[PDB]
């Protein structure tokens, strides 16, 4: 019988208790990164995180950070193959930059051939160093150009482009690459790039945020979610009809969350609770099992929820080998109004539902997990046993899929020096305990899980915070970053891998 | 009779001797910007110069350098306005970003509210110290969605596309701007972005740079030029037939070199001479006088040099109601071979002449005007007497045309400390000298030049030089751009205003 840790302390960080050895012995581990966050945008075009970040940059951090250079791994990919072997990393999750090997959007414009070719040496060193890529076709950085022309995931015209992208790929690096993410964490663009405009693109309801350029918060993140469910379905169409021959897996990448009533006596909340897993989780996964969206979506959001055609539903329905889950937290649920008449109205509001940390008889979740300086009634918890609710979930709800945990991590804050930096015990106890959540739910529960990839390689540009937060497992100097160092968790890890 | 020094040591610097009362009583004196060297990125779309200066970083300067924050004019843009009304200007000419009032490229797409704003407080803050605007339309600064679209001004598509965002200029700001200049230094983008790929787009044949991700050094150039006039002439009559009611003039932006032989008297030397008046100068200026390229242009430059219909030469022919001219400094030519076959051929061989600062005899022509520490035989050395021989040719050659001299000033290293800077007594000499000249010009040549724009108002990204180069006449502190501090230069300018 397996016995894990909710609360503090932890004692997971020893690898006698804990380690690779405790799951089967193919399970793969390794870490993730993604494009924007660590290569620069030298050899590349611009992309929507380029614009958004320079367009609004007190919503790119709260240092004004961007992607600009960054960790330069466009320089340093071979450094990071040199940490992933040094951890004896069986897998690697990174992502592809449209724009850095079709900077005109459009494949009929050209492909940059140099692109290519960074791609083609990162993925042989991984190879020759035994390491899986699980490679992103889309991590959020959209060619700026398909934006400006369609506004992107806004319009269908997005479904053939990147199809024609993704195909690119797939004759380029399939050969090579066994494994492909097609869209990642496919709530959040909708949401906070189309809602809340606190992503990239950067558009919602004039009263919601004045700052943004156009949008409609109520309208689009619904249009949003269904065109990158026809994209991504089109692609994975395109990839088990063409190419076949290679003998890899497609998935999408889910962002997943757990959900507990903030009252678990309370009916309302219980039912808020019951809502939020069909507004976070079943907006994706009702399409990707079902072909359908969940009935109290088509309930709530009614004209706003496009409808699929009997083609659409049969090429969305099923398109999967495979899902790439992420997990971070989970929120408590409580009833809370939705205005749709407001002008400031948004997506989110529809599933009536308000998430905090703290339950009703005030009870926080579990440990630390991101501290809000403005706002400390704001801070993140995190809760271990939630990776398991949600692989258990996704085992019942979701038909038994193949899974692999796509991305998993916590932040310290940039203001550490360096010393504190590399001293991330918060990092290992967070790590360690979702890891021994994770190998319990797939011996009690069978679920089909296959590999891990934490958050992240190394410290990088973070969404919304610059570097101001850190979640590398390897320290980055900001004033000179060529090397990766290996901090504490990174130690850690590679014992837990090879114990 | 006026006697103007050619040598150092200049004793123009004394206002006493040389002041705007030596010019007539409505000459114009102020100073010039542009808009992506000082506004920053914040509330506009990406442009080619964004996207040159981040995928090619060491072409945007030696220190990697860009337009991403600079002097930060969008927030400063008052403290703009206080550097003229302390120097008593009576002219300023600025850029719009089109990224900044249609971020989407296309008209029809949208227009930034917030970026129109932005310009109207600006030209009634000028207008508001008698301070009258030159207003520059484009200034090198393409929205990168046009360049991913069609390749910018390689495609007749761009003559409508800037019509529109021109139209939309005019409609906007009309009321208050009453002179207008169409394209910044119109050799400039053909040569260097199409041919060189010094700047953007960045395009040209491989073998002249293999970090081009496109082009043809031989023909683009001839096409991009070409595309240029067409959209300037397109403007113009719009301008012309749509907002004669505004009361204001338009015109484009040249470059100028002045050109002397190597040897005067080898009539190889002066015969190079002569093709570098008709390449450089004439490209633009016989289409814009007479409808047609130059004869020697035509002969040598053959099936690569497009041809004008009768309605365009019609169009081109006269599309002017003044001339922004720049000046900067002045060449010796000596033949050299134009090599056609050649794969690193490029537009700029067409002329046949080799360029230098130095005569056959060992003459510098000069004082240094830049110094280039890789390589100190590719120093630039400046030569007064140019500005006076090239209005008195543009007075002769082209048909006594209305001109402003829309840009003439110098740089300082970026390495020097903060008081050497303050102290550029260099940039006193250079601009004294070349008005002292532009004074004497006006008096024995009866040239209608009206206006003086010194470059530059305050220090600022220099295009292909980061920040490694000075032209303010007002200091900035790159740790702290809110002050513009008048340095000697901007001192002696006020008093030269206000004698
Ligand atoms: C898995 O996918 C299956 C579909 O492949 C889901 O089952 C479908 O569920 C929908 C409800 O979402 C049922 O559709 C209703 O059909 C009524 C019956 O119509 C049929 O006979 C008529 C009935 O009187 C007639 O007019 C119609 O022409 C057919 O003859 C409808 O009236 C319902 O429409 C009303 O409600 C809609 C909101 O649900 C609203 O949008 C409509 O305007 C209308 O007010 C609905 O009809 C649908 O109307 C919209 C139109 O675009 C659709 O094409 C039309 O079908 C389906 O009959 C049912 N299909 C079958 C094959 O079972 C299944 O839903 C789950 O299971 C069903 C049993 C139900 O309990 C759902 O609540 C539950 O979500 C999906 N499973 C999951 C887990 O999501
Ligand atoms: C100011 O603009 C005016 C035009 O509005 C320029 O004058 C034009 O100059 C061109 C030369 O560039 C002369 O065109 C030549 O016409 C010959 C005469 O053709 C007429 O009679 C025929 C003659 O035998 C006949 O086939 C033709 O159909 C007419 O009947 C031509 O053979 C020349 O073409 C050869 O040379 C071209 C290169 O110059 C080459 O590209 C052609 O393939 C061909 O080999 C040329 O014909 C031109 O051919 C190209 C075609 O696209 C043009 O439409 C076609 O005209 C014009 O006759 C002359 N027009 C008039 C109204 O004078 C003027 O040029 C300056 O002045 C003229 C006198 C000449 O000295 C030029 O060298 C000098 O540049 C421009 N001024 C300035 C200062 O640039
Ligand atoms: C977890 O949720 C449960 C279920 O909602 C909370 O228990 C309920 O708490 C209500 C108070 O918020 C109780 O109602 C009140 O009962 C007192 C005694 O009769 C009465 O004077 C009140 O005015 C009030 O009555 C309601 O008034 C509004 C009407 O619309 C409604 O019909 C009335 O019910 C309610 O009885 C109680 N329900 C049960 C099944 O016990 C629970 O609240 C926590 O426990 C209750 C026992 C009470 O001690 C609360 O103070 C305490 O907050 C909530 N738990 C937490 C920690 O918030
Ligand atoms: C300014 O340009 C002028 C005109 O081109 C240069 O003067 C010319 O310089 C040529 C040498 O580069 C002289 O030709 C030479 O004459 C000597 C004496 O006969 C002879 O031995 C040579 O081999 C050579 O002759 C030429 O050989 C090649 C044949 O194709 C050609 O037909 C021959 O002419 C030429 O006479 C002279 N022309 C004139 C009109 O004086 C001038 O060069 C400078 O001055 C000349 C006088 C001489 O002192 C050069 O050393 C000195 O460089 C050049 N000025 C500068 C400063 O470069
Ligand atoms: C969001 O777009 C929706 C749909 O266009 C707008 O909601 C409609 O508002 C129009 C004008 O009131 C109403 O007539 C419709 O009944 C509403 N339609 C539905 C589908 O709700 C909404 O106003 C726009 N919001 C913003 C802030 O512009
Ligand atoms: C530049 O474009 C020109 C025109 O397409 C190319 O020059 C031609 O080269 C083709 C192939 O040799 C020749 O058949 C033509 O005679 C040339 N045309 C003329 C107008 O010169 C040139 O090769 C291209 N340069 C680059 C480097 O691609
Ligand atoms: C690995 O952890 C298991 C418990 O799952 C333990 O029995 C085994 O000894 C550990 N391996 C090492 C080398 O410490
Ligand atoms: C498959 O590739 C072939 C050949 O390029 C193409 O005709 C077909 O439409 C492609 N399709 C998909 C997504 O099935
Ligand atoms: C608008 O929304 C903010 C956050 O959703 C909320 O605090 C405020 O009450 C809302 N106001 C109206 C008029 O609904
Ligand atoms: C930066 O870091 C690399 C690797 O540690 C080091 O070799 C190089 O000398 C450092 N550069 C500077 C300027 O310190
Ligand atoms: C790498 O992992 C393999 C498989 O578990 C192991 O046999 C090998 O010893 C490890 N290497 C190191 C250097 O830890
Ligand atoms: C201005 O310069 C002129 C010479 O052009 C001189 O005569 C006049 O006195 C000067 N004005 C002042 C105020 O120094
Ligand atoms: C003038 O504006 C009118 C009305 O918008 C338009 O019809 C006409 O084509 C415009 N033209 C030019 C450039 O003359
Ligand atoms: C190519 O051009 C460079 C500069 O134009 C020149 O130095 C070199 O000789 C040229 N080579 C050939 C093969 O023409
Ligand atoms: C920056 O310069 C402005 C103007 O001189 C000054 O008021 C402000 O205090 C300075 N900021 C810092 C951080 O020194
Ligand atoms: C501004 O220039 C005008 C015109 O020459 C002049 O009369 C006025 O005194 C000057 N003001 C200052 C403060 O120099
Ligand atoms: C930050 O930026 C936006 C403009 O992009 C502006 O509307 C807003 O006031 C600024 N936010 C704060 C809190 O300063
Ligand atoms: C600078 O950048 C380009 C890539 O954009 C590269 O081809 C070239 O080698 C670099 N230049 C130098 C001198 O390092
Ligand atoms: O639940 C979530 O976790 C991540 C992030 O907040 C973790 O730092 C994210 O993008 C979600 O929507
Ligand atoms: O002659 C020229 O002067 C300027 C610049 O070099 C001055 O710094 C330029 O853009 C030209 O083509
Ligand atoms: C997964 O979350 C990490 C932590 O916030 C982000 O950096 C990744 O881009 C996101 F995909
Ligand atoms: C005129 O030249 C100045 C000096 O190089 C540049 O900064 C301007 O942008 C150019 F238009
Ligand atoms: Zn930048």
């Amino acid at each position: 019988e397996i016995t894990c840790q909710e609360n503090l302390p932890f004692t997971c960080g020893n690898t006698d208790a804990l380690n690779s050895s405790s799951f089967s012995s193919d399970f793969i581990f390794g870490v993730a990164s993604s494009a924007y966050q660590i290569e620069g945008t030298i050899g590349r075009g611009l992309n929507i995180w380029d614009g958004f970040t320079h367009r609004y940059p007190n919503k790119s951090g709260p240092d004004h950070g961007n992607g600009d250079t960054t960790c330069d791994s466009f320089s340093y990919w071979q450094k990071d193959i040199d940490v992933l072997d040094e951890l004896n990393a069986t897998g690697y999750r990174f992502s592809i930059a449209w724009s850095r090997i079709i900077p005109r959007g459009k494949r009929s414009r050209g492909v940059n051939e140099k692109g290519i070719d960074y791609y083609h040496g990162l993925i042989s060193g991984l190879i020759k160093k035994g390491i899986t890529p699980f490679v992103t076709l889309f991590h959020w950085d959209l060619p700026q150009t398909l934006q400006d022309e369609y506004e992107g995931f806004l319009d269908p015209q997005i479904i053939d482009d990147f199809k024609d992208y993704a195909d690119l790929c797939f004759e380029e690096f399939g050969d090579s690459v066994k494994y492909w993410l097609t869209i990642n964490q496919l709530y959040s663009v909708p949401t906070r790039g189309y809602g809340s405009a606190l992503d990239a693109p950067g558009r919602c309801s004039p009263t919601v945020d004045p700052s943004c350029y156009a949008g409609n918060s109520s309208t689009e993140p619904y249009i949003v979610a269904h065109h990158q469910l026809l994209a991504h379905a089109k692609v994975v169409d395109l990839y088990r009809k063409n190419y076949t021959h290679q003998g890899g897996k497609i998935g999408p990448t889910m962002i997943t969350r757990w959900f507990l009533p903030y009252n678990d006596t309370d009916r309302h909340s219980i039912a808020a609770t019951e809502r939020m897993k069909e507004f976070f989780l079943g907006w994706f996964m009702g399409p990707l099992t079902n072909g359908t969206y969940p009935q109290i979506m088509i309930d709530t959001v009614g004209e706003r929820l496009p409808s699929f055609s009997p083609e659409e539903s049969n090429l969305v329905k099923g398109s999967y080998d495979f899902l790439g889950l992420n997990y971070y937290f989970t929120q408590y649920a409580q009833p809370s109004p939705n205005p749709v008449n407001s002008t400031n109205h948004t997506a989110m509001m529809d599933a009536g539902a308000k998430l905090t940390y703290i339950n009703a008889s005030g009870h926080y979740i579990g440990p630390l997990f991101e501290k809000d300086k403005a706002d400390s009634t704001d801070n993140i918890y995190y809760y271990p046993k939630g990776i398991y609710s949600v692989m258990d979930y996704f085992k019942n709800k979701y038909y038994n899929p193949l899974i692999y945990v796509t991305e998993n991590g916590i932040s310290t804050p940039g203001d550490e020096n360096r010393n504190q930096s590399m001293l991330d015990y918060t990092r290992i106890d967070y790590l360690c305990s979702h890891l021994c959540f994770l190998n319990k739910v797939i011996k009690e529960k069978d679920v089909n899980v296959k590999g891990y990839l934490a958050w992240a390689l190394g410290d990088n540009y973070e969404f919304n915070k610059g570097f101001t937060v850190r979640f590398g497992l390897s320290y980055i100097d900001w004033n000179n970053v060529t090397d990766r160092d290996l901090k504490k968790s990174g130690q850690w890890y590679q014992s837990f891998i090879s114990p």
